[PDB]
């Protein structure tokens, strides 16, 4: 069901919060072998999640869920917003630019620590 689709979608997110965060530690302390790993994880898993939420999106609309809908646009237009911040953090670890890299990494938790209102709404709305 588009249901426990969402929450497939789900697990695939927490499991970027997951490697998010030990990035985030690898950074802090220096290991640019490890964090260049832990990007290119996160862009795989960031691309998936973005994948499900696009079918699940168009499965509410064939269903006709006009409530599921509109938050799912809101929804996916603020994970899109994650996503540039993403990509402009790792521009910033490719041109070694710690201190955008500190930024765009502050900005995106905030994006996250945002939407998840939403998130939590969807579940309850599909
Ligand atoms: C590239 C990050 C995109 C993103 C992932 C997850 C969420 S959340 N905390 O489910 O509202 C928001 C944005």
């Amino acid at each position: 069901s588009v249901k426990s689709e969402y929450a497939e979608a789900a697990a695939v997110g927490q499991e970027a919060v997951a490697v998010f965060n030990t990035m985030k530690a690898a950074f802090q302390n220096g290991d640019k072998e490890a964090v260049a790993q832990y990007l290119a994880r996160l862009a795989s898993l960031y691309t998936r999640h973005e994948e499900l939420l696009n079918r699940i999106l168009e499965k509410a609309r064939r269903e006709g869920n006009k409530e599921a809908v509109t938050l799912m646009n809101e929804f996916t237009a603020t994970f899109q917003t994650g996503k540039s911040i993403f990509n402009a953090m790792v521009a910033a670890f490719k041109n070694g630019d710690d201190d955008s890299f500190e930024s765009y990494l502050q900005a995106l938790e905030k994006v996250t620590a945002k939407g998840e209102t939403l998130a939590d709404q969807i579940a309850k709305a599909l």
